[PDB]
Order: structure tokens, then C-alpha cells, then sequence
């Protein structure tokens, strides 16, 4: 357990052996979950990056959020894709939270704080929950194979996860600096394990 | 009766097969009527969709509500077509509100608040009563005959209608959330009927 | 005497017969004046309308406020006309400001409550008090001769006139909506007659 | 001596004969001085003209301040000229403060009370004592010799030198209207002389 | 020392000769540092100029914060450059503050109190004592060997200096003008030495 409040990874420069490994105390596989991470870099404009990969050993992308330059946000879940497409790239500190529900197959995307449209994947699926969770690289197998090319370069942190669907109301208060309690992931009741170039120093966002 | 607040009916993906009918009390034919509503949806850059429609034995464009991509707002009553131009287009939710007069044939068309030039439009005509209100899809006859093309994908609801004409300071209270009572179509109190792949969930508009 | 308060004229469609004729108490010729009114309407991008037509037996064009497409605002006084460009056009309710002097020649046209650059025009020049008034319709002859091309199609009201010229300070007030007593054409007193495919509808701006 | 608060003067149309002379009780030559004014105009896209022309016998142009179409501002004093180069322009009454220094050469230049980078001009000269002050025209000569293409027209007033270098803080209340003491030209105690078709009406600007 | 509050450096034009020295009390070699100053001028736009310049005997370049035209920020610790991007330039003034840690080779870049993103230098370096810190001039050689077209022309100060790094919130203080105490450089405590061409005059920023 460790109070992560008001700090954040960074990974200065490119590399093939830097990252995060969180560890999550899962025992029912995920009818549904919600996700909400800071994260700030400039690759945007360069290549694509990992922002969350989250492995299983029968699928190496569970569900992973990443940026694919030219096109969007992507977001996968059970090796099935979905896109929200981003024409306009801004340099600065982005805040995202991203849900999904089994019974129905929706998916909500928040943008600092603005919703996205509603989307359909994987309904009726189940997630693992003996999962391998990575920051700044990208799975390939569990907990191993790593592109150079997909890594995070810059800071993350404020990595939040839940095993249901967090309305509006609820969502607005994790943007807007409110208290709120996850139940699978906390970043006040963090279990990691750093590995390769990697530091710990205060966020730059607010 | 169903008290639909806080609630957005939701359309995932593209489909032909998925909507709701709204059912009306209707004994007299409508003289003149408004349409107030909420939508989000990221198609209007892709292609055109349908917000409203509401068809007849005789006339299955009776009025409808749609917009066609780079084009605008498309409003028909009877038929007979009239524009409301939007040169530039940004992804958000939006409100509008629409109403038509027969003794003038006016039209009045309301985004986020604020009036577009009033227009004319089957000055004289009468609306039929026995009507059918589909959402999320296009009627080409009563009640059937969808095309995919025309789909709504993303989130609907706010949905009120009555059987006159609301005064500007009238559609202010509904657009800045004051209580008002809707005398056709009512949130509050909607009697309507799923089908296919359709979802309600908490609304993403304040 | 009729009080228009919070009502406004709204010529729904183009048409070729639709006008309302306002009645002036006149009996001194005018060394000068101020105009002022409210509308709204889409044509400024399509073609040219006529917005306060003022005529006289003489001269036609005695005082007229137009706007000329791709050029902007044109101001003719006893024949001779004055220009104010405007490359940018956004739609949206306007509010304007004109008053013209003799012994200067100076003419001042306010938009939106904000000054453009003085100019000069028929310095010397006395505006003759038996005229006819219309809107909606530019005249040709003394109260006829209207070319449909030349219509106004949206909503005008607010239409005061004075027989001095006023100050920025009252200017002012009359744009936000303060209690002013004109002494030539009175909204709140208003001794007006309608023709043709008109209507009285609440305005839209605020 | 006269208050010319909140009053202007006007010169309405392109004229080769228009212009006020300020005349200024100077004794001693100005080591260094600050001139702060107000104007409004539209020529600035089409043509340039002369803002503030301040002349000797021995030197027409002892210091002017100059608007060149597409190149932004001029500012020459003994003869010598500087640019502070303005891309975007647009039409709305501005406020400008020029200071200038001769043991230093440094010439501060505020727009609308920001100010623009530090430049050198002169350093040591000395500016003449008997000059003659024309507002509305260029001074090709001592008080004459005026050209026709470089009139200003439109509005200007405002008008206040010093002799001495106004500070940041100081040149904000100028701007903000606050209680200012000139102690070269004062716009509340002003001894002007008018000359052809000009005119005093009440300022645009607050 | 010199309290050098409320006021600034400027120089007025191009030069080879006109500098500041900054003198620092340092025996021990930087492990880590801060820099934070102000900033004025046109010439982002033309060409590229030196902004800090800090020179050992054995490093020109010990560490140089630079201007280059076209492209943006450049920082270089020990000879080694980084770059942060700037696309658009607007001439105002700006504040940056930079620091650099040796056990992670973290940059940080800050402007006008906004953070870009942290990225990797010079890993393991240790920057000289004995140094020669100079403002408006780039150094080939201890104090000396200027290049013209990296002359800085406007205005510099507000220049502090730490031997450690600033937190997110000592920056933020900083930036609005806090009770921060640097323990290299302190623009409240100046020890300086003027060469050239450049004068003290109040700040232009607030
Ligand atoms: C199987 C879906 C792959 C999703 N994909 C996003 C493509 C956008 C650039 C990331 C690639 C994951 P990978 O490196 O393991 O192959
Ligand atoms: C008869 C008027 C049709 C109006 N129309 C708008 C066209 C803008 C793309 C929708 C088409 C209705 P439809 O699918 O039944 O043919
Ligand atoms: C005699 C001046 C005419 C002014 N004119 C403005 C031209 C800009 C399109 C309106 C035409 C008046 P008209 O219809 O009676 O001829
Ligand atoms: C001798 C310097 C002349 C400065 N000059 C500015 C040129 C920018 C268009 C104004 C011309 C003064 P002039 O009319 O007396 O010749
Ligand atoms: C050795 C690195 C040089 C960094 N460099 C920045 C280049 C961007 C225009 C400044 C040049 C220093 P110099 O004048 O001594 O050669
Ligand atoms: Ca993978
Ligand atoms: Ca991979
Ligand atoms: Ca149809
Ligand atoms: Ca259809
Ligand atoms: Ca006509
Ligand atoms: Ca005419
Ligand atoms: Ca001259
Ligand atoms: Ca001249
Ligand atoms: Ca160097
Ligand atoms: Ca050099």
C-alpha cells in the first residue's frame, strides 16, 4: 500500500525496458469496469504510444487505451477495437475516463471531463481477472514483449479503476477534484512495482 | 407512464432494426405544435440522420426533423422541406426546440437557447392526429419501412412536445431547466414501446 | 396608439405586397434625426434588402437604410449614399443606430450598440416631413412601386426615430433596454398600418 | 484654455484643408517626452495617414507618429524613422502612448495599454522648443504644406504630452482615465486653434 | 548587491558589445539547478537569439537557453541540446523557468506558469562552478567570442537561480511573485557588472 496522492510515473526518454507493474487484488472475472487516468506527452503528434495495457494470458490485449496518431483515442477491449476519432491535438494535460458494461456492450469515453458519444463492444463478454497490468508499455504477452515503438513517454499517474459503471455525476467529481473510492485500482492504495528508468516526482497538472 | 428524467435512450451502433415508439393521446388534429429535445451524436460529419419523425397514414413526413450533412437542419412538415443552414459543425450535445403555426405558417427553430430567423412553411395546413412517433430511425410508411443510412447513433432523450406554440420566454424555462408541463408528449410521463438494440442510462447533458 | 412592447414585425417568406406603413406626426421639415430598430435575418449572404425606407414625393430615397451583399451597411440621405464595409457577416439578431445633421453633415451608424467612424453627407440638406414610412418593402415611388428582390424576409421591430441627433450615453441606454421618449416614431406608441403576408409575433431577441 | 473632456474632434471626409493647431507653452527643448491620444478610423486598410505631426522650421518632421498601409505603425523623431510592425488590423478606437528618451535613444510604444518592445531612436539629439502642433493633417512645412493623401479621417482626441518619461504604472491610469497631470499639451486645459471643416462632438470611446 | 525589483534590463538595439555579467557566489559544482527570468522581443519572428548564456572554461555551452527561429525552445546542458516545439509565437512577454537533475536527467520546461512535458538530458553530469553567466549574448569562449545574430534586442530580468529543483508549487509562486529565496542568483540581491550599450528601466510586464 502506498499514498500516491499529488505524484506521478515519468519516463523521460524512449526506451524498451520501462515501466510500471500495478498490482490488483481481482478473484470474480469483470462484468464491467471503469477506468480514469492523467497522463501528458508530445508523441501525439509523432507516432502512437500504450497509455494502459492490461493482458491476459489468453489475450495480450484485454483492454488497452491507446493513441494512434492521425486517427484517435483507441480503445480495445477483448481484442476488439473501437475508435473516437481526434482531429484537433493540443499539447497539454489530458484527463480520461472510459467505461464498460457487459449487459449492454456500451462504452463511455470522457475527455477531460466532456463525454463522447456511446459506442457498442463486446457485449455479453467477460473480462479476466488474473490480469498483468503495464504503464508505459505495450503487453505483446502477459506481462512481457514490449515494442520500443508503443512506449509512454512523459508523466503519468492518477490511475483509478473500478469494477462497475460510474454515471455523470460520479464522473464529474473524479475530474473536478471530489472524493471518490475505487475498488480495484486506488492511486491513495497503490500495489506496484517499478522496473527499468522510471521516477517518482510531483505532477505537473493541477 | 414512465417518469423519464435523468434518462437518455441510447443507440449504440448503426443498425436498421432498433427504436422507440412514442405513444400519443391524440384526439384532435394539431393546428400547430412545438418539439423540444436533446441529442449527441458524432454522425453529423459523416452523414445525415433522423432526430424526429412523426408519419401518417397519408403523409410519412408529416413532420420530421433532420439533418442533412453539410447541409443543416432539414425541418419538414406535410412534405414541404425548409433549411436551417450550419456552416460549422462541433461535436456536442445540443438542444433544440421547433415549433409551427398553421394561421401563419410560421416556424420558429431554437439551438442551445438561441432563435433562428423565423421562417414560413404549410401556412393552412392541418396535421393528422392518429399519428406514429419513432426515434432512432426513419419512417417511409406507418410505422416500418427503416433505412440504415438513416439511423441515429448516440444518445436521445429530453423529448416534450405540445400542441401550441411556446413564446420565447416560454422556451427559455425549458431550455435553462425550469418546470414546464408538455400537453402532447410528456418526459414526465412517457408511454412508449423498445425495440431492438436500445438502451436507457443516465443522460450525458447537464 | 398601439404599445408593441416585447412584439416584433416578421415578414415570414419573400413576397411582393407584404409592408406595414408607419404613421409620423411630422410638421417641421428635419435638420436632422436618429433611427434605431432590431431585426434578424439569414439574406445578408444571398442578396441585398431594404431594412427603413423613408420617401417622399420628390425623392424616393429621402432616407433609406439598406444592406448591399458583400459590401454591408449602405446610408443614403436626399439621394446621396454612404457606405459602412463589413467583410465578416455572422447571423444573428443586430441592433442598429443611425442619425444624420445638417449643419454638419456628420452621420453616425452604430452596430450592436458599438460606433463605427463618422462620416459626411448632405451637409446643409432638409429632409422633408410629408413622407411615407414602410418596412419590409423598398419604394420606388411615394409608399409603392416595391421590387420583391429588395424585400426583407425575418423579424424587424424596435423602431424608434428621433428629430435630434443622440448622444453616445443615450445610444447606449437604448441598445440595453432603457426607457427613452422619442418624439417622431414611438414603439411603445406606435400608430402603424399592416398589408399583405404579415404577422405580430413576441420578439426573439432579448 | 479650454476642458475638452469627453469631447473630440471629427474630421469627417478626406480633406486637404482640415486640421487644429495645439499650441504649447514651450521654453525649454524636450530632452525626452510622452504623448498618449485616442483616434478611430477605417483608412487604415485602405491608405496610411499622419496621427500626430509635430514640426520644426529647421525639421518637418521633429516627431510624427504615421500609420503605413500593411506595415503597422511609424514613429520618427528628428527626421529618423522606426517601425513597430502590426500584422492583423482591425477597425475599433485605440489608444496609443509613445514616450521617448535622448540619453538612452529608447522609445516605448503602448497599444490599448500593453506595451510593445523596447527600440532606440536619436540618442542624444536634442528636439526644438518652437514647433508648430497639427492634428488631421502631415506637415510638410511650419504649420502648411499639406497633403491630401496623407489626411486622417475619422476621430481623434485624447491628446496629452509631457515632457518628461511616463512609467509603466503611470502609463496604465493614463489609459484606465484616471487624474493625470501633463504639463506640455492637457486635454482638460487645451488652447487649440480650428481650421476648416472640423468639428467637436462627443467621443465614441469611454 | 543590488535590489533590482521592479526593474529590468533592456537593450534597445543589435549589438556585439552590449552584456550584463551576472556574478555567483559558487564554490561547489551544480548537481541539479532551477532558472527562471522574463522576457520581451520581436525577433522570435526574424531570427534567433540567446536568452541565458552560462560559459565554463572547458564548455561554451555549460548551459544555454536559446531561440531558434522556426522551431522553438532549445536547452543544452553540458554541449547536448533538447528542443520543445513551439509552432505558434505571439509577441508578448514571457516567463520560463527550466531545471535539470542529474540522478534522473528530468528537464523540466515551464512557460508562463504551464508545464511542458519532462524529458531526459545529460544523465549523470555535473555543470562546473566556476562559471561566467551573461545576458544578451551568446559565449564561444569564457565571457567573450559574441556572435551578433544571437544578440538579444528588448527586454530581460526577473533572473533567479536555484541549486536545486523546484516543486510544481514553487514554480506556480514564482511565477505570481511569491516570497521565493534563491540561493544562486536573486534578482532582490544582484551582484552585476554592465558592459555596453543597455540601460535599467522599470519592467514593462506586471
Ligand atoms: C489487436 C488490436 C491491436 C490494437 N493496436 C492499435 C492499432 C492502432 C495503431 C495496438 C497494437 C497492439 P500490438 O503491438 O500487440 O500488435
Ligand atoms: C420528402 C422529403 C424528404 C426529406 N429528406 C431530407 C433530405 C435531406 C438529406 C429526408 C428523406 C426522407 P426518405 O428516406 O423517406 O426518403
Ligand atoms: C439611388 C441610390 C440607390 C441605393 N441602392 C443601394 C444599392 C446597393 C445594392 C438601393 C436601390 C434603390 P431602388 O430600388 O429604388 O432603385
Ligand atoms: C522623412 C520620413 C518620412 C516618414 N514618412 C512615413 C512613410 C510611411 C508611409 C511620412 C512621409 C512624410 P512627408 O509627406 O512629408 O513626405
Ligand atoms: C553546440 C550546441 C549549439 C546550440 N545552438 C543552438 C542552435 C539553434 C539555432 C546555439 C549555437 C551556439 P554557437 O554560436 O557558439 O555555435
Ligand atoms: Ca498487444
Ligand atoms: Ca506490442
Ligand atoms: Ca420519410
Ligand atoms: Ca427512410
Ligand atoms: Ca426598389
Ligand atoms: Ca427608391
Ligand atoms: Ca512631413
Ligand atoms: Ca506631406
Ligand atoms: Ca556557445
Ligand atoms: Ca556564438
Amino acid at each position: 500500500q502506498t499514498d500516491m496522492s499529488r505524484k506521478a510515473f515519468v519516463f523521460p526518454k524512449e526506451s524498451d525496458t520501462s515501466y510500471v507493474s500495478l498490482k490488483a487484488p481481482l478473484t470474480k472475472p469483470l462484468k464491467a469496469f471503469t477506468v480514469c487516468l492523467h497522463f501528458y506527452t508530445e508523441l501525439s503528434s509523432t507516432r502512437g504510444y500504450s497509455i494502459f495495457s492490461y493482458a491476459t494470458k489468453r489475450q495480450d490485449n484485454e483492454i488497452l487505451i491507446f493513441w494512434s496518431k492521425d486517427i484517435g483515442y483507441s480503445f480495445t477491449v477483448g481484442g476488439s477495437e473501437i475508435l473516437f476519432e481526434v482531429p484537433e491535438v493540443t499539447v497539454a494535460p489530458v484527463h480520461i475516463c472510459t467505461s464498460w458494461e457487459s449487459a449492454s456492450g456500451i462504452v463511455e469515453f470522457w475527455v477531460d471531463g466532456k463525454p463522447r458519444v456511446r459506442k457498442s463492444l463486446k457485449k455479453g463478454y467477460t473480462v479476466g481477472a488474473e490480469a498483468s497490468i503495464i504503464l508505459g508499455q505495450e503487453q505483446d504477452s502477459f506481462g512481457g514483449n514490449f515494442e520500443g515503438s508503443q512506449s509512454l513517454v512523459g508523466d503519468i499517474g492518477n490511475v483509478n479503476m473500478w469494477d462497475f459503471v460510474l454515471s455523470p455525476d460520479e464522473i464529474n467529481t473524479i475530474y473536478l477534484g471530489g472524493p471518490f473510492s475505487p475498488n480495484v485500482l486506488n492511486w491513495r492504495a497503490l500495489k506496484y512495482e517499478v522496473q527499468g528508468e522510471v521516477f517518482t516526482k510531483p505532477q505537473l497538472w493541477p
